[PDB]
Formats: structure tokens, sequence, C-alpha cells
């Protein structure tokens, strides 16, 4: 619907980002404050995420995806099947399961929406059967990312959108770790959505490091474009 595209106004020009992670994974529990902005019209987001409780019990890369697809492009031609824009200001909860081959899961569920002019991302996860000696608890992964896709069908049973891809997290000795994602995401609010055609997301991701931070943290920079139709 052409209406449908009023999410173009709330994503218009610069969008303040605020991410909160309870995190837990074989007992060990942690907190992670991200702060940033998204400019939709690019793609692009801009955070810097930050360790405020406990010890940080898995590599950085692991988070990543965890950590908005509503500022992701879709070309003019495709504005139509953004169902993340669609959602707002009152937003979709996205739900993700995630299996790391040979290693534990990863179960994750998430509020995504606008609190004022700011758009906010609330996230509770829980990880289960890591084993100790693997990549992930054993911190053996390198402090990169691979450019990925996303494949989206709507969901309309849930008023919404499955979602699935797999994240190759490169190990130092040029083999690869996989995080299997299955993602259901619901919208919150009781009126319409667009329901989107077959399509995916090509997704760059860059990690670096505020060279003054002193606690454990990461700045990430990605780039998220919609094709396919």
């Amino acid at each position: 619907d052409k209406m449908v595209s009023k999410g173009e106004e709330l994503f218009t020009g610069v969008v303040p980002i605020l991410v909160e992670l309870d995190g837990d994974v074989n007992g060990h529990k942690f907190s992670v404050s991200g702060e940033g902005e998204g400019d939709a019209t690019y793609g692009k987001l801009t955070l810097k995420f930050i360790l405020t409780t406990g010890k940080l019990p898995v590599p950085w890369p692991t988070l990543v995806t965890t950590l908005v697809q509503c500022f992701s492009r879709y070309p003019d031609h495709m504005k139509q099947h953004d169902f993340f824009k669609s959602a707002m200001p009152e937003g979709y909860v996205q739900e993700r399961t995630i299996f790391f081959k040979d290693d534990g899961n990863y179960k994750t569920r998430a509020e995504v929406k606008f609190e004022g002019d700011t758009l906010v991302n609330r996230i509770e996860l829980k990880g289960i059967d890591f084993k100790e000696d693997g990549n992930i608890l054993g911190h053996k992964l390198e402090y990169n990312y691979n450019c990925h896709n996303v494949y989206i069908m709507a969901d309309k049973q849930k008023n919404g959108i499955k979602v699935n891809f797999k994240i190759r997290h490169n190990i130092e000795d040029g083999s690869v770790q996989l995080a299997d994602h299955y993602q259901q995401n619901t919208p919150i609010g009781d009126g319409p959505v667009l329901l989107p055609d077959n399509h995916y997301l090509s997704t760059q991701s860059a990690l670096s490091k505020d060279p003054n931070e002193k606690r454990d943290h990461m700045v990430l920079l990605e780039f998220v474009t919609a094709a396919g139709i």
C-alpha cells in the first residue's frame, strides 16, 4: 500500500538507536549497552557496544546478529515489501534460534520499537550446551565478519515474517564456525503491515575498537540492502 510507506517518514533522516541485552550462556550472566544511529536511506548502522555487567563469556562476533533490520535500505521498487518499517512506531517482536555447528545454541527474544524519537532493541538471550573446549567458550574466532544473505518470506498466520540464514564466523586457521539462524518477527500493533514477496537482504559488517575505550566493547559498522524482485 502507498500509504503504508509512512515508514518512509519515521526513517527519513538519522535515527538514534539503543540496544540492551541481558545475556546467559551455560550460567554465565552479562549485559550489553549499544548506542549509535541509523540512516535507512543508506542501509547504514553505526553503533558502539560496551560490556556493562558480568565478564563477556562469548566472542563479540557471535552477538552481532542479535544486537534492527528496519534500518535496511529497500530500493524504491521494493519499498512495499519492508515489513520492519511498516510495523513502526509500535514495533515488532523478533525471536531467533541459532545453532552453532558441533556446539551449543542461542535462543533470543527482542522487542524492537520507537521509544520517543529513538529506535530501541530490548534483548533477553539464553544459550545452552556450549562445549567448554569449543570455539565459542574457548574464544577461538577472528574479530572480523563476512558478507551474508538473509532470506525473508511472509508468515501471514503471525501477520509477520519467517527469516533464515547461515552465518560464517572465521577461525584464524582458515576454517569456519557456522551459526544456523531461525527467525520469526511478529508485530506488536493491532494494525496493518506490509507482508512481503520472497526476497533477501545483502548485509556487510565491519568490527572495530575505540582506541580509548578501556572496557571490553565492539564498534560495529553495518550496511544492509534488499534484493530479489
